[PDB]
């Protein structure tokens, strides 16, 4: 899933 | 230079 | 959200 | 001096 | 740093 | 157990 | 591994 | 009565 | 922006 | 999240 | 699937 | 000096 | 079926 | 200089 | 993995 | 005389 | 990144 | 006369 | 140096 | 019945 | 049997 | 085998 | 180690 | 610091 920082802009 | 969510593999 | 500077005035 | 936009960096 | 589950092989 | 394929992800 | 029962002889 | 290894799964 | 339901996965 | 009926394996 | 009632023996 | 309703957000 | 020093990069 | 599991032998 | 010389950020 | 951190080694 | 001279105006 | 960004490198 | 089987015996 | 090398693996 | 002083690989 | 210089690279 | 008269930039 | 001779005003 989410795996490494993630860019909810 | 780079946004919110950046995560180097 | 916003890219590289700004400022509103 | 400088106006408002000041985004160095 | 791949994926939910793992075992290998 | 299944096997080694797995991780409904 | 290799499967739920196993007498391999 | 059951023979040599096996299983079902 | 982001104001009515909404999910990401 | 998931759908209704799933009934792994 | 695999279904109920299934005896061996 | 600005408008009531401002939101670039 | 492995040797010595495993390689999983 | 070296990777992962760099078994000599 | 990755060689020696790494300079993120 | 670089980058934020070179590592020669 | 931003080397040597660095003088802003 | 210095003025900016002198920079021989 | 050796997993499969051998003739030493 | 068996002696030898006989890895089964 | 065999031989001599042994060294197989 | 090998003879003794055995610096590895 | 390392080499001789190894000096570094 | 290197060899030879340097002026730089």
């Amino acid at each position: 899933g989410f795996g490494n920082g993630n860019g909810f802009g």
